[PDB]
């Protein structure tokens, strides 16, 4: 059976091709995760169909309703067989789905409009003129919600109580907000995304300070999946053979506009 | 049943305390991995005994006998129940044992005396006045042996046939060779180790250039272990709590003497 792959429209991982209306199926998309999916499939020997997650979310469980949304939910309820996206390997998710070893290492980082007088998370927490937030609904927002580290908890208390909301629906929304704030809005996001945006026109944003944490993105499958073992071995083989480094250069730097 | 943990004396992971002669059992040791073992054991709810791997090796498979040595071999043959050490998650090992998600991210790096006219892997391959090598029975030596990247293979053809052997049995021997070679020997090793040594007196070595790859260290258990699942969730929990960063600071920079 054709393997159903759930993914998310997040540049440069998965994007619509310019003439996608002319194309069909898997040919409608391009990106780092599109290239990765084709390779994982080749190495594991399966045919597949890329589908964009219905609710445009990564994956979180609603307390009360107890229902999982996003790509994680698609795997949990059997709507998809595998998730190939910039999906963070977390404990809460690992309890309901399986993840391959990481295909990309990263950490939460700070994005500023060039010139903003901020060089760390401590800087952000110690002031209030410059607003800041995260991508609503993902692991970055959860990192702050769950943190017991003083600086990060102080940051969470401000963000959750901030009005209007400092949280954004999409990365693009966070980046445009940074770009239009005149330095009055900093954005907390995954490092690899920060580095990508730093190489895109108008070349007016930059990553400052070190990463707030260290983690990774993994390929996810439902628990008990027949694909789990092979998918994991494929990720390790691809990393060892240099393909992963090659894909990042391709979508990040080879195509860099700054 | 008390769990037998296999580990390796590699600083600052596992080191015999200064006051060891007046101590017994697990108390004789200190280090990043000693604190880690204690954390894992507390969270997984088990009692353990730290044992230093019989042959002092990480783990590799004998091409002729098909027999696994090192900590890997201790798990494969059932001599040990879990390996808590700076053991790299690799494809060949993943085929015979299980690994938790990485507790540490790293990459192969270059260690030079200081003043040594080398700044990259390319520089090393462009000349022959300065010798260079790696550790044995490890993922680093394997890396160059399996690499197709022009530079890394050119480096391997030199290392393979190098007279005398540029390979060393332990990190200590590699670092000692760099320090006592008047800058005529550069050492290829894992980044975390490189960074640690750079902060240790005589403060005469330094890490140059970027990492040659991206990998991770994991806690290993034999296939089908009743400990595997719990250990993986424990690693994830410890990373998300902020403990793994706390442990690296403590052993790397809080104790740095440069
Ligand atoms: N990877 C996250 C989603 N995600 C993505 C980006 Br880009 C970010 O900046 N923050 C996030 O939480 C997850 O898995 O929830
Ligand atoms: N982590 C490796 C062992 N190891 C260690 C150090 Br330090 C190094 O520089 N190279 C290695 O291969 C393995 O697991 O084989
Ligand atoms: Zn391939
Ligand atoms: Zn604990
Ligand atoms: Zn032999």
């Amino acid at each position: 059976k054709t393997v159903v792959v759930t993914t998310i429209l997040e540049s440069p991982y998965v994007m619509m091709k310019k003439n996608h209306e002319m194309l069909e199926g898997n040919e409608r998309y391009e990106g780092y995760c599109v290239d990765l999916a084709a390779e994982i499939a080749k190495h594991c020997g399966f045919k597949y169909k890329l589908t964009i997650v219905g609710d445009g979310k990564y994956g979180a469980r609603d307390a009360d309703t107890k229902i999982w949304n996003g790509m994680v939910g698609e795997l949990v309820y059997g709507k998809a067989d595998i998730a190939i996206a910039p999906l963070t390997i977390t404990l809460v998710r690992e309890e309901v789905i399986d993840f391959s070893k990481p295909f990309m290492s990263l950490g939460i980082s700070i994005m500023i409009k060039k010139g903003t007088p901020i060089e760390s998370a401590e800087d952000l927490s110690k002031q209030t003129e410059i607003a800041y937030g995260t991508l609503d609904s993902g692991s970055t927002k959860e990192f702050f919600r769950r943190s017991k580290i003083a600086v990060f908890d102080k940051m969470w208390t401000y963000m959750r109580s901030a009005e209007p909301s400092v949280f954004v629906r999409t990365t693009a929304e966070g980046v445009a907000r940074v770009r239009k704030s005149k330095g009055k809005y900093a954005y907390l996001l995954e490092s690899t995304m920060n580095e990508y945006i730093e190489q895109r026109k108008p070349c007016d944003t930059m990553k400052v300070g070190g990463n707030l944490d260290s983690k990774g993105y993994g390929i996810a499958t439902p628990k008990g999946s027949s694909l789990g073992n092979a998918v994991n071995l494929a990720v390790l083989k691809l990393n060892e053979q240099g393909l992963l480094d090659k894909l990042k250069n391709k979508w990040w730097y080879d195509k860099g506009e700054c």
